[PDB]
């Protein structure tokens, strides 16, 4: 091409690769390998625009209606991209920063990329790392390879054909490192030069969006050059407004339907929300209301009706009877079992701690005969030595509130933490193991409506816990009203939305001997 | 020939490349190394056409009327097509699905394709994934190799010469994936680049279908993308019904018979269903009636009689002494020998659990050693660690309703759980391992026909399990009378047919409790 | 092509290879992969330098005013770097030491590597092998591969283009080391032989450095050749100058802010230390102080104001909530636990090891029944075997110094050693659990500001300890005033700067009655 390079800045180094590759094709003859080949590796060095860009758009109000018109809160993404926005503005040029949204599946990290890219008026482009093994669909590899083709980012280059295409590196904890590394990082960025081409690209104003589940597994050479920031999970009245504003409109379209033929309920939105779903995302809502305006389109093409009302009275003909019918695993929990507020990797859960006698207590301890503790639940061996502590704890207090007890130092006992959190948090459940221990020992249960979370150790001290958003979420779509928190997490407590504290009884806690108090 | 390609409707982009290339080719003559196979490279493109998505019929009725002639049941699937149907006309376009069809090996799925596609008049084309490793084959390669072939999308296409063909993956569950992924995902579909033909194709209306046996295996980023539907096993009535009006005709015009010329019976079917066959499906159903009829042509063709007519008592004529002359491995189960459900990969299973005595029991045991368990029948760690809890809980409750009986804390037992379960219904056997135990324990069996299912906790509760249709089959096909479910399994028990769920005797349990009350 | 070579000094043995090499190209004919090939490894052969330097600065004080003003602190890296400036000077040219880079991570062992490629006017390169694992990036391959490209070296002097570079190694802790020897190993520093390059390469005159966060998990073969050089961490006030003289300068000119329009006052900056980072380094500290800047470039652009002053009464304002409200886990310990100054791979940090008494007392029963003690805190061997030496001295040292005590004898402990240490380190707790253990058994607090370190033996004999300045700079950040110190260490206690070494009465010790007589 001539106009193609003609248009373009392009420097002195692509200007004589260039000049050699026209030289080549005027060497060589028709029908033969070395003149395709010639000819590709022109065609590609020719596709890519070079000091050619997009002119973003950076207007404050715009950008914030933009973003706030198509998706309902994620407000520290919508304040990151607003602070992008005037930093970009007070400088010149444009930025090009790596960012990474981490948060439960299904809560809006893909589509909230997409509403950054139409408010910056930049191009988009996205691909996954999660079933990726060779370096060669990142950084290419040579010409001399039969099927060549140049990994994935100058194919984005040429299939966007800007300078600042805004990537979209999805599911980056569960990956070629390497070359992930020499892509994103602000001194590694301005010659990419990747195997296929020779030529070094300059990608340095490029904004990289990446998006997880968890940070704990994103490797740290990546993790530490890329800003997190968490996309939390929704309570059902959020889920009900991102449902009654986003998720029926769209199936509707989909379903080829309008608002005059398929009419959805408050009421039947709130008991898919609370009946047939239990993840923290809107993934299986969405699923649910894809369904019941598939079988609403079925009725109305066949003819049984005209225009469908669905109402919870006639609810299950369009899905069925309700999946989830009970709220937790007890109602009301018997002595050794206690409720905790596990993080997961798909947000939060509440979790029962469960523990049981395990061979008869008949002894009048002739001699030592010391008790054991047999622990279940996949651990580590983290978690192995957090429940050593906490079973050692547990002796140790019931030695001093009531010295005439000894249920947990001469009996053998089965304790139970089941597999939900994630190797990070699983050292979490210390004082609801704590709990559970004690509440066997003396014969009787927990506070009824109590979830509590916090690290517990040898003297006692309640250290402080992540991940106190979820815990929350979870706590309040298992219907707690109770909740007891290490009182350093007073912080993460106190700037959630009032929605999630409506009736949440907290306490906040610096020893055990006060979680004790609270939980009898 | 340029006849072609000017017949097909606006490939205007490809047709860019297509000059450029063509008439590069034209230029050339023929003995040219380039030219021989860039005249392949113009065919290809040629026959794969662009514009025509072939008729596709929008009549409910007519599309009902044809799906209930040819498939017994599968009215999930009957369902779903119909609302794709209704919806795919509520929008003025083709639409174009995702869906996967998951089920025991033998009911039909294939077949179903089949008739789906002759439905709604679409071209068909079907292919396995099931040992392919190489991409070359389901993306092809490109010109650089030796060989050339495009794979078998662009092979489908010009098969049928529609954008709309239903193509039909088989065992994807037995799968490399990266391109099943990119093709099967309406992200990366509306443009396909292949390798042969460096041009996108339009994919966004063809109706993909899947088969697979077992979801688990289908890797998460396609069990999320494509659409699940399950297909159930078959009850010994819906087998005969299959067998009478779909497997014997086509078993006769496979050996160019007729209802005169060789004829089997109901009674000699039923026959052949319960003593030739195991399965859950109709494969093994149809060998034996294909056989059966093999046997009989060559009685006529050599004219050893004729109007052969096949009846019970000479049926061992044609296929020998029966194969499963007994229901089960017992029909009075001695004390500890339990009957559970299982959900294999090939469908419902009825398993026995059974335990037995490894050391004598006869010592005044200073010391008061601790009673052993010794787990066998090649489990995870999972299983491992639920037959742990399930231990301990059997000990527990002895404990407290036997105060006297130390059978299960003080004797070495060693338990055989038998391996057919999918290692996700792995820990479903908890509540008969329970029942073995204490069983064995107490020296009594349990009543005669009591499979039961469910998983237990460490306190007793008895918590929710899947496959509860294979299940159900499989009990049924047991001579079992009375399942024991959980009772969060209604929605999903009291949903059967009316013949499936037709001489059972069911109890929905909450906690181990009542299954104790209701197997001793 | 040759112009290269024209005016460029060669060796007269890598000349017979590139007049052979030319000679073998010459004879064969083009449009050949024969003849790409072999044009390519001429032009790689040419690409590098061979006789040309970089016309390093000489000028001492020319080079120490470069180095100070772009650093903080790091005299040792300073002075080094002068003194090899002074023996470059005294020589003909230089040899390119060998140099290594050991501390905690955010403390500058990279920013320091490219002012000292400035102040010796060479370039700047480099690159980690800690994620990698195969020598191939390192070692290229040879002529006979598929397609290849040369070693890293070679990349290095393409995009360089002198003999000496000054590379940098960097994560030399997370590694092939054979070939890292054979890189830095002075006797075949002149001949590197890659396989990509048949010719010797000299490497004899780049200095490599390289970085390390420990120097105990480099192999010993690379520690050899290796000049280890110590970057250490911080303490208050040094992070407050550097943020005032370098961190916020920077951010806000990556901002695009001026002085006037966003200020951050003493106050904050100490405020932002103290409270919003618990590190050594100052790498939060940057990602929390352009936090603040680019919330201020939002205020400023989006009109909500034209100048901005943050300052310690609306910081929260532009962070949030206070991170770290707590110095340490106790302020006031309980009977049984001790601060314990540990030197962990992230830097110095303070821990408390904890006793507990896991089993009652038994009320000095007449059985001989001797005591125990379970520990926790995932240790190693060694680790174990030094807690069994504390053991055994702390409960000798309580016959011989109050014989009627029978506690730590009779009685089982369980000792809990945070898992925060590194592997040579770990036996630096001996003295911290011999205090827990008797404060314990005694029964009364150890005095309240007081953190010690050191090694014991069976007689009670204090070795002295490695990491002084870590373990000091965080009994500094943790508040503590009191500091115990083996004997032997005043070599590297006083020589800190005054800064550290202030506010702390120092107790240097030879044996455990002396850390008896402060703590008690
Ligand atoms: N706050 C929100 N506003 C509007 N739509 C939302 C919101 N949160 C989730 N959704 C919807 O939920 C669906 C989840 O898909 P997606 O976000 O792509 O999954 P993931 O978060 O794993 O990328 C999207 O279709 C999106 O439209
Ligand atoms: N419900 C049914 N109605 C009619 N034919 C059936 C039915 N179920 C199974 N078949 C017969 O069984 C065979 C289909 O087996 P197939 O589905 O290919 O096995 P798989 O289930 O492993 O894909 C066909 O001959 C089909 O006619
Ligand atoms: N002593 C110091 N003097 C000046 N700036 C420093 C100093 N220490 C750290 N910094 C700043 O902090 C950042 C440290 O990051 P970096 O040095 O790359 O981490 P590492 O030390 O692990 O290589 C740099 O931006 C540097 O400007």
């Amino acid at each position: 091409f001539r106009e193609r390079l003609k248009e373009l800045v392009v420097p002195k180094h692509v200007m004589d690769v260039v000049d050699e590759e026209l030289s080549k094709l005027g060497l060589l003859d028709n029908h033969s390998s070395e003149f395709n080949v010639t000819r590709n590796y022109l065609d590609w060095l020719t596709s890519i625009p070079w000091g050619k860009y997009s002119n973003e758009n950076l207007d404050l109000a715009r950008a914030q209606a933009v973003l706030e018109e198509d998706h309902y809160g994620m407000e520290d993404v919508k304040k990151r991209i607003l602070e992008f926005i005037a930093v970009s503005q007070l400088r010149g040029s444009t930025q090009g920063k790596i960012l990474c949204f981490y948060g439960p599946p299904g809560v809006g990290k893909t589509s909230i990329a997409r509403s950054i890219a139409r408010a910056l008026n930049r191009e988009y482009f996205r691909f996954s790392v999660g079933g990726m093994t060779d370096v060669a669909e990142i950084k290419g590899h040579r010409r001399t390879y039969v099927g060549a083709m140049p990994g994935k980012i100058i194919q984005c280059l040429k299939k966007t054909k800007t300078e600042n295409p805004l990537i979209l590196i999805d599911e980056v904890d569960k990956i070629p490192s390497s070359a992930l590394l020499e892509l994103l990082d602000p001194e590694q960025n301005a010659n990419f030069l990747d195997h296929y081409l020779d030529v070094p690209v300059d990608l340095s104003k490029v904004l990289f969006i990446c998006t997880a589940n968890v940070t704990d597994t994103i490797p740290e050479p990546l993790r530490d050059r890329m800003e997190m920031i968490n996309v939390s999970g929704y309570v059902a009245q959020e889920k009900l407004a991102i449902a009654e504003r986003y998720l029926v409109p769209q199936a509707r379209a989909l379903c080829g339907l309008d608002e005059s033929k398929a009419k959805l309920s408050s009421d039947v939105l709130t008991l898919l929300i609370k009946q047939y779903c239990r993840e923290s995302g809107v993934r299986n809502l969405q699923k649910q209301v894809e369904k019941v305006l598939r079988k609403s389109a079925y009725k109305i093409v066949s003819g049984e009706a005209e225009s469908v009302e669905v109402t919870p009275e006639n609810l299950q003909d369009f899905v069925g009877k309700p999946v989830f019918t009970v709220e937790r695993m007890y109602d009301v929990t018997p002595p050794g079992v206690v409720m905790g507020l596990a993080w997961t990797a798909m947000g939060g859960s509440t979790l029962f701690v469960e523990t049981s006698l395990r061979r008869p207590q008949d002894k009048d301890a002739k001699g030592d005969k010391d008790g054991s503790l047999e622990v279940t639940g996949q651990l580590g061996e983290v978690m192995k030595e957090s429940a050593r502590i906490a079973y050692t704890f547990a002796r140790a207090f019931l030695m001093q509130h009531a010295p005439a007890n000894d249920y947990l130092v001469t009996s053998h006992i089965h304790l139970h933490v089941p597999e939900g959190a994630t190797p990070k948090d699983g050292p979490s459940a210390g004082c609801t193991i704590v709990t559970a221990l004690l509440s066997l020992a003396m014969g009787r249960p927990v506070r009824q409506n109590l979830a509590m979370t916090g690290e517990v150790s040898l003297t006692g001290k309640i250290l402080p816990v992540g991940g106190i958003k979820e815990k929350t979420i979870a706590a309040k779509r298992a219907g707690v009203t109770c909740i007891v928190l290490p009182a350093e997490n007073k912080k993460d407590f106190y700037d959630l939305a009032a929605f999630i504290t409506e009736g949440l009884e907290v306490h906040f806690v610096e020893h055990y001997r006060e979680i004790f108090d609270i939980a009898f």
